[PDB]
């Protein structure tokens, strides 16, 4: 498990932060009926105006401080508006002559916030936290959210508040929440904190550049994670991968100085097993394209450290599952990890390679490497004899032109499973849309020489074609495929989303 | 009608349209298989499968009312052939009356319920047997299971694919072109299937009519000639009609639609056809089709590799499907409905008179629009068509358009995408997709992208600056022009043209008609 | 007739120079065995040294002056070599105590100079004429050349020497002075004497063509070019007619008319005729592609390498045909009837332009599906070929800047010839030899014909699958000649001299030699 | 089989065939229903 180096200055591990300052925040949830106390730090009102305009801010909650309550009177507050994400905050002295900050974030005019909207709310709030030295934040909900959305608020807050400074060379210690029917929201708090970290852990792996995060260091990190969670683990090396005849997966890695590593973590519930699941993540630690090099305008080769986002989501999910400890489920966490590089040793456009199920594949484009690695992972996953196989992958850039940057696409061979994923999208608030596997396009994968083509020459619906290819490697097991090529990276914030950790955990939990 | 302007005298002044096609001379007779099959003149084709047995052997199960033919078609003789989807074989023999007969089969594979795609492969194989063989009659024996809709779909597709469009042929007409006069069909429970026959013939012609308008090049089919054809159609069907000209469009302040047509030598013409049932009207529907008779891109000229400027006569496919639907509706005469058939027809050209990238134009609902790309012209014309539609006071607005090339990257060439603001209406569309066998998939209008249409100067941007999901952004733009009516949008940019066969599909005619009929 | 203008500063004619300085040159040929007189101006010896690479200059001619003869002794000349294209200037006094200038141009080792080699020699000589104000040049041939190559020397010398200042205003060359006399010393001079005025005629045909080509598309548009052609016909007493739009409509030339639809200039079809006074034994139609500017139309020339700034040259074929009309009309061959044809128009972007996808109808009734508006040349030629065949001629030869693909097949030196008749093709190759305008036979590959099959129209203008566009274009044109020997000369690669930044006037001499020899 | 002169003309088989059933299949009246366009084919199964 020694990471090879070219020079002594090359890093030999991924730095990982486990103990984050988010974990130090004491959280308290209070009912809003008893009035709000404003004694310290920053207090923010989440305010809308239905009908409205953008109408005026009007505060409805009772505040147990004379000076603040004066500040918050309708005549002052109408000077401001509830346009989504708009905020104002002011420092003042309270009834005990102590310095208090008080303000609001506008939640617009609709009464049901979408995940997108709520995200805009949190971002405004985070901007104030990053701009202010505070011991404590207090948030009071003057809008209605359900339990899942409340938890989404917390996760998004923690995640966005946290700043990754691992490669560079003050946080609040308390969070108060005022909300109607407080007691029903309390269970969401620590769940949010677990969901935050699984997501942030995924992010750290994705953000970690390819010199740091390579097939050896990523599998080392996965082992260290399993050890900390008491998960069973197994890392398959080149020799075993050859014995298993994983020729599609091995071919992708031929050109890399980093030997292929296959990750297999296993969680088992205490109880009687009622569902066995294999979660398979695409783990290309750097996708240069291979001989089909990413040289075309817009191919974004500098982003391609993110091509192990699927693997990160699966690993982050492992954190959440290993921590929350759901019952009656056995989960396998799989990733065929490798690096797609240019070398005398690389596989070539046109090569015919042989998958572990015996299928010969003609490589039409070395930059369609993910589906080759996934083919062998899927064969491996099916041999585990599980009930559901779900794979998640940054597989096709075409997703940007279908669903874009907000919704991932799910494709599958089984409507019941697909529907379970859509439900988990609803409760996780990571949005997914069901796209079809159109069988009429299957003929385009008929190779003249091999059993099957890797790519289509004629069909531009590449996300569907890739799904048709993948489907050839699952024979008799319910399977779904989540393409996160569009959603994984947050282009505007210049960072990963850690997309899919919460989706997969909800999937596991809801079962 | 209006006079079509010409640059030279040899410029065509109308679209050639074939109404009385050879398919309409075909006499169809349907028999129940339980009565046995008579095997006489022409070509008798058995549709045969073998469930579960992939590439399984052919077995003819139907009673054949001829001793020679029954002997020929017995299991031992047929076992050398297999049912592989699309395969076919011709047989020759003498019957009990000493007349030579031609017989054969088309293989329908080993899966019992044929998809719409599978059935098309079967039909294409059948058509291959009709081509280059001068036959007076074809007889088809169904030894596979099909529901009523799939039976109709077989007939529609057969009629459509058999037909050959020679309107623009002159020196190269097919000397050997000769159609059957009779079509016999044997099927179990024949009486239940009979009602589908004329329905299929009507659906075939609506689709083929749309196909004719689309395949017609932009010199033949321009906004004046296309609106003229809509008038002629309306007169033949006794639909009400109104064609709005520029002066009337100006009065209605349709600035977004008018701006697109500024650079064309052909004046904008807005088609408005109306069917009204004689009964008491229970539902009112507007069907809106994109009617760009040629899309050069305008100043944002289609010059990039893969922009397929030579295909762009097809950018009135949406208008064509709405008109094809008008044919079907006006022919079948549904009760209790009032249907408006709408198209803002124009041509997107490069000229001293063209609108420019950056121009700010005002739609008929007062919204100002910043033009970011003159090649996103469809959504601008649809904006004003949607405002016009909503003022009619209908229950549903459905538009259909070759709107975004991105469709090819999302759903590809077989499935159209539907988007909308109302779930009930979307499900009705999806239901019509099932019964018409023209596949459509529901795609989301993702509100998070809406902010990317915020203009610094105008009320709204025509295009997104940052979002590449253009089919979704376009849908977001269109939604701004429907205020309080259930509305759905069908993007057929990917499915309209059959690239393999080098012809249009007339996609959407049957879909839209089923939608009207089922309601 | 009247050229339309957008503003009053728009030109309404092509400026044309007919009486050139070359025409003022008095040429005298003398037999070299009488010895050479060296009395004034510049006297240049053309010398080689067969079989000795970069061999020494040796002057073998007798020079009728003691002082000059001494100067050019082998001893004095041995320091110089005959490397092809090298040259030297000498200065001395002759017997008359007069200042005299002498030099040489090396013609290498091979005793048989190629077309390319001879142009190298002529270019070196012109370098000696430029930037030196001389009243007289004398050339002494100490190399062997046949009659066609001697004529080629003069034609090339005249053409290269001539500088086109029609569009110069504030930047004319103040030092521009042309010799008034040219003396030529050659062995067996009597046989070469008849080549001189032939060379002058050939030079002007070529120069005339180049003037038309070089003239930009604002000056040279379909009206002004057809106007020029009438003027030329009047000067030569050729019969002429220009067919205008209404006549073109009556003749149903729908392919040709569609290309011009987008232009502010009306289509003009040029038809000049030369007819011998004797019995007519051969009738010939010469067809020249005449696109005065090719923007590409809606298939706009926007791709890198499309060279839109060069497209004033897309009437190079018409220009070659008109230059041939000048030569034929001047030299007056017997036994022949020649029709000089061009369907002239401009390919532009407009509300009025034809579109990609349009189906149009040619004058022979064939419907054509336009796959690319930038393949306009073959549409205009289609109707011109139909017109040509209706004249009842023995041969139709077209010449056109038809396909950029020529750059990748033959390049900038050799034109391609395609045809439906081996005898006609061979006559063109033979004319290539005697005109020294190089041409190579390329095949019309019938296997590609199916790629022109259209789903809706009788035929496709362009291929869907085949990249060999010069072949595809020829297949298309062939569909418009029914039963007449026809050949097609694609000059897209050779028409413009990219290094010298000017047209060659390619094809005038080739076409004239074809007519003359037949 | 070809048909000189007649573009896409009918198929006519000239060879004598030593089978009565096949001889009858190959008669002009049957074959004229097909054409000689380059690459076009038809074949039929029968008993001899
Ligand atoms: N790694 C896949 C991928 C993922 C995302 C993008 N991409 C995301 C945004 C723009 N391009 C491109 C390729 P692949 O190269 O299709 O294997
Ligand atoms: N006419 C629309 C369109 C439709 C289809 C295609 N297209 C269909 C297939 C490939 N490209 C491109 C543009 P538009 O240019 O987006 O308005
Ligand atoms: N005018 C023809 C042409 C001729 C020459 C070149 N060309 C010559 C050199 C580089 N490009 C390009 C187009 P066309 O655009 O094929 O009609
Ligand atoms: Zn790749
Ligand atoms: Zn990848
Ligand atoms: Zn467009
Ligand atoms: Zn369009
Ligand atoms: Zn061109
Ligand atoms: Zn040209």
């Amino acid at each position: 498990s020694e990471v090879p180096q070219v020079v002594s200055l090359d890093p030999t591990s991924i730095p990982i932060e486990y103990n984050t300052p988010i974990h130090d925040i004491k959280v308290q949830v209070y009912d809003i009926k008893g009035g709000c106390n404003v004694e310290e730090g920053l207090t923010i009102f989440l305010v809308n105006n239905p009908g409205k305009e953008n109408g005026p801010v009007k505060i409805s909650s009772k505040v147990n401080d004379k000076q603040v309550s004066e500040f918050l009177k309708d005549e002052n507050m109408e000077k401001f508006n509830v346009k989504l994400g708009t905020s104002k905050h002011f420092y003042m002295f309270n009834d005990n002559k102590n310095s208090v900050a008080v303000g609001y974030v506008g939640c617009g005019s609709v009464a049901d916030l979408s995940e997108a909207d709520m995200k805009r709310v949190v971002l405004s709030l985070v901007t104030m936290l990053h701009d202010n030295k505070l011991s404590k934040l207090t948030v009071v909900f003057e809008i209605n959210v359900d339990k899942n959305l409340f938890r989404f608020f917390l996760e998004t807050l923690f995640y966005e508040y946290m700043t990754d400074e691992r490669f560079k060379s003050e946080y609040i210690k308390h969070l108060g929440v005022y909300i109607n029917n407080a007691d029903t929201y309390k269970e969401e708090v620590e769940k949010a904190r677990v969901y935050y970290f699984g997501t942030y852990y995924a992010s750290q792996l994705i953000a970690a550049p390819s010199n740091y995060c390579n097939p050896v260091s990523l599998s080392n990190a996965a082992v260290e994670l399993a050890q900390k969670l008491n998960l069973e683990y197994k890392i398959l090396g080149v020799k075993e991968l050859e014995e298993l005849k994983m020729g599609a997966y091995l071919s992708v890695g031929k050109g890399s100085m980093y030997p292929n590593k296959f990750i297999h973590l296993t969680y088992k519930s205490k109880g009687d097993v009622k569902k066995k699941i294999a979660l398979v993540g695409k783990g290309i630690t750097f996708d240069s394209g291979g001989y089909n090099l990413k040289a075309a305008p817009g191919s974004m080769i500098d982003l391609m450290k993110f091509d192990m986002s699927g693997c990160a989501a699966v690993l982050g999910c492992a954190y959440c599952v290993g921590t929350l400890k759901p019952e009656n489920v056995e989960i396998h966490f799989l990733s065929a990890v490798c690096e797609n590089m240019v070398s005398k040793n690389s596989y070539r456009p046109g090569d015919i390679i042989t998958a572990s199920n015996g299928k010969t594949i003609e490589v039409g484009n070395t930059d369609a490497e993910g589906r080759l690695t996934l083919a062998d992972a899927l064969v491996y996953a099916e041999k585990l004899g599980v009930d559901y196989i779900v794979d998640i992958a940054t597989l096709t850039g075409a997703m940007l032109y279908s669903l874009g940057t907000s919704y991932a696409g799910v494709f599958g061979n089984n409507e019941e499973l697909i529907n379970k994923i859509l439900q988990s999208s609803k409760t996780s608030n990571e949005p997914v849309w069901w796209l079809p596997i159109i069988n009429e396009y299957r003929a385009t994968l008929n190779s003249k020489y091999a059993d099957i083509n890797q790519i289509s020459s004629s069909v531009k619906a590449s996300s569907i074609v890739a799904s048709l290819f993948l489907k050839e490697f699952v024979q008799n097991t319910a399977w779904a495929h989540i393409d996160i090529a569009g959603v994984s990276w947050n282009f505007k914030a210049r960072k990963p989303k850690g997309f899919g950790v919460r989706l997969l955990t909800e999937f596991v939990l809801n079962d």
